């Protein structure tokens, strides 16, 4: 008669069906154009206007996924995807999320699924020790780690925790004087968190950075601005040094910034969404030096640690600060109750993802995985240096190379050249790279990170970059880009 | 040599294993005690203290999943789970997340994956029309819909959009005078969202409700509280009526509340996290009557619509209000292709539209309506069995497939409350079933929320038998002195 929507046998049948469908995808992903080539509004035309009144077969659905959905995909998993930052996936991360989705438990509290809580605390100490974080950030010591969806939610949590920590001492009425600090290379995650958290929009600070420091935030520039804010009657609150900025993978010196922050009793959050995972390797651990003097530390494991979207790792020194701000139980009362550490009350069993990756691949292989990406970028950097028509614009730090083609006001012309050049490369569908404008210079970002990417794909990307370079420069006229 | 972590053939081999592992789980889930019986800290002792340097096999991990993880699970998907609101799943929903996790794209913007954005706008118009929402909430009309993770996240965005809308008019310095209104039955999503958004803690209102109104918020009482706040120099900002409260599944009258809210220029968010999905059935659509006069509306499709955790559906009349508060573009560019990150907190958006799309297609509106009807029928049957047993009592009117009841003794309330506390915990400890409680109007009452996808009528009858047998046991040896402490 009526089949249960969760029938075990029908679950097994369609389950194996989609597994093969996805294994075929990973096998054939190279045939698709990396950047989707559909036009805006294509999918509403091809789909009905209302939901069907009668059921449709999974076979019919999967066919529409092939003909209607896949064309509208920009293949983050394609081995020739070098845009933005890596959507790092793996087999282990996938299985952990399907076991999480199969169990389908709600981690509202410890009793709703004790394993959904304790396993998270264990793997966060695993991951933290691999990062060689101090004991002040671990359950082993006096700290604590929590898994969240994205970095912006994590930063929003530490921000409100820092906000409540100060306002509870000086009075809630001073919220309009709290100042959030960052560099002009910081992304929305900080400004967006400040907006949601009630910080006054005129009190967000994007401190200028200079080419002389590879656009890392200078603590000296930070102290000047803070003194300007204190003279204006403002209250310094929150500074977010970034290790591996989005634009050029810039690195803010954490230790000098913490020294400035403690003098003014400021919360320090280290934003390592992308590059943080590389600190598992001892030769990269120096990038988060000074994190021992910060209040929180966050990285997106889905950016460069194979878990698949999404899995943000937040380590804090004082979990009570989060609970004091995010819990809804009365203030006086304010086992681990993770729902008081983040925004989400209906937490997902996210620890299985990170638990599978750490066990399936182990520390030794995980270090070399990250090292292989950096080495492929270091090879791409070596190919650029050998072609006199190109230029490395900033120092490579983590597996991403920023470069630009050079022309044979001059900066304005060069920016237009690289914009047109890059767009013709992306329009082929063979590879995909995004750009950035740092210090007024238009530059191309090559972020090696996709799990399927091998050295042949990076060399293949270099050949296309050269062939289009031969194309635009061979017929170059500065009047074609002087508009 | 080392194999690529995303090798297609290894993905195929291990993927089929997990599917068989989960199918076996759904087949045998009844054998586990519903509420986990492990002690706190059991898992830190059974697992190593560091990560392994060398890889471990999927066969080794899966066995550890069986012996270490599953024992520490409270089986929301067990057919004998009637505790908190349902964790509604299905095959179609599971396959949606699997495809979403498989593709593993990031919906940062339209370009990052056009299908990840456009499919969301289409299915939200699908679900909205199923709910008979006015076109002001649809992309066909004036409004739009967005997919988020949880309702508290959706309520936070809706609240900040209401906050910025007001403060942009009168000034940012008045954030300390904005008041957020709810009932004593509203959930902490409203309170938690107020705290994060910068609302002063002393400006959160939990308006008292009464048994005379089944604990639904009275618009007359709301207006009284507003006048006191206005007379005290405060700004009313945001009222959040709830259809299907968490404790007694109470319902607030939307139409008279928006009438009060329109008088004082207040944002109205209709919170229907659990009961919202039931309104695709015409006989239940009356519960969200008056939503035409609210600003936003939210339900949890993972609570009662077979998507899987997580999937929150938020419709708004004015999406630009969300963009103005959540976008990071300068304020003069927000003041003018969908960009869904500007509708929520998360920038790195997940391909959540697949879940909802797979559920709507795989089952259809007709079968989806009947699915919810079967849960309500089973609950109403559970209600009938209780009325036929003179020892039990229905504490509040049942509205959406959840029944509230209590065991009666042969103040009396303190005794009856202690009886049901002992009665309930003795039943839950058996592991045969799991039901949570709530203290509404000073009365301790047991909650029977029928919602687990695998729950059939035989499980409901089985839970009634367990309740009757324990009722015979507790009352058979009853003494006032055993509960008067
Ligand atoms: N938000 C990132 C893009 C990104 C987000 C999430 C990812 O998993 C990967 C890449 C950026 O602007 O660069
Ligand atoms: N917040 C719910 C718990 C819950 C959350 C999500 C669900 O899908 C189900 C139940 C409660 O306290 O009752």
């Amino acid at each position: 008669g009526v089949t249960n929507p969760l029938d075990p046998e029908e679950f097994r049948r369609q389950g194996h069906m989609i597994i093969d469908f996805l294994a075929d995808y990973y096998r054939d992903v190279e045939k698709y154009p990396v950047r989707s080539q559909v036009e805006p509004g294509y999918l509403r035309k091809r789909l009905p206007e209302t939901a069907p009144y009668n059921p449709e077969s999974i076979e019919t659905i999967l066919q529409d996924v092939t003909t209607e959905i896949i064309p509208g995909l920009t293949h983050w998993q394609s081995p020739n995807y070098y845009a933005y930052f890596p959507s790092s996936g793996s087999v282990a991360g996938f299985l952990g999320e399907m076991l999480s989705t199969g169990f389908n438990v709600v981690g509202f509290n410890w009793m709703s699924s004790p394993a959904a809580t304790e396993l998270e605390s264990v793997v966060m100490d695993w991951f933290g020790k691999m990062l060689n974080l101090p004991e002040s950030f671990l359950f082993s010591g006096s700290g604590g780690g929590v898994l969240q969806g994205t970095s912006c939610e994590a930063i929003l949590c530490t921000l409100t925790a820092a906000r409540d920590r100060k306002l509870n001492k000086i009075g809630r009425e001073h919220i309009g004087r709290l100042v959030v600090y960052g560099s002009d290379q910081t992304f929305c995650a900080l400004q967006k968190a400040a907006q949601v958290a009630g910080i006054n929009p005129k009190n967000f600070r994007a401190i200028k950075t200079f080419k002389e420091n590879s656009f890392g935030l200078s603590a000296a520039t930070l102290r000047e601005v803070i003194l300007e804010d204190i003279e204006a009657g403002l209250i310094p609150l929150f500074v977010c040094p970034t290790v591996g900025t989005t634009s050029s993978t810039a690195v803010d010196p954490i230790s000098p910034i913490c020294e400035v922050a403690k003098e003014y009793e400021m919360w320090v959050h280290v934003d390592a969404a992308y590059a943080g995972s590389a600190c598992i390797c001892p030769e990269f651990r120096h990038f988060i030096d000074g994190v021992e003097e910060a209040d929180s530390f966050s990285l997106n494991a889905h950016k460069w640690f194979f878990t698949t979207l999404d899995c943000c790792c937040l380590w804090v020194k004082d979990p009570s600060a989060l609970v004091k701000a995010l819990s809804t139980n009365p203030e006086y009362l304010r086992v681990v109750d993770y729902k008081d550490w983040q925004i989400a009350l209906s937490r997902r069993f996210r620890s299985l993802k990170l638990w599978m990756v750490l066990r399936s691949y182990g520390v030794t292989n995980l270090r070399n995985f990250l090292r292989s990406h950096v080495k492929m970028a270091k090879t791409f950097e070596g190919l650029i240096c050998m072609d006199g028509r190109f230029e490395i614009t900033v120092p490579r730090t983590f597996a991403m190379v920023c470069f630009r083609l050079l022309p044979p006001e001059n900066l304005v012309l060069a920016n237009k050249l690289n914009q047109v050049y890059l767009e013709t490369v992306n329009a082929t569908g063979s590879v995909y790279m995004t750009h950035a404008v740092v210090g007024g210079v238009y530059m191309i970002r090559f972020a090696v990170g996709s799990t399927l990417t091998e050295e042949r794909h990076v060399i293949y990307a270099w050949k296309i970059l050269q062939e289009h370079a031969d194309l635009i420069l061979g017929k170059f006229s500065e009047a074609d880009f002087s508009s």
